């Protein structure tokens, strides 16, 4: 089961899922991706 | 740090946040609330 949390560190429009994943790993998550028309980085991990 | 996961048990459209919270507690989360244009139940817990 997957849980999500918006990144605290990601700056600017999320244009590249991989960059978001890397920032999210620095925040303690397993990965992440960009979501929405607002292009925000959302970190993911197993609940 | 809070995380979110769409409910796996909640039936249909989410009207009452309290109902969603109780359903989500049965899924092992601390709470939950109805969100989105298509009113769905999202469970929350500390990650």
């Amino acid at each position: 089961r997957v849980c999500e949390s918006q990144s605290h560190k990601f700056e600017g429009a999320c244009m590249g899922d991989h960059n978001c994943a890397l920032v999210c790993r620095n925040e303690g998550f397993s990965g992440g991706k960009c979501k929405g028309l607002r292009r925000r980085c959302f970190c993911t991990k197993l609940c």
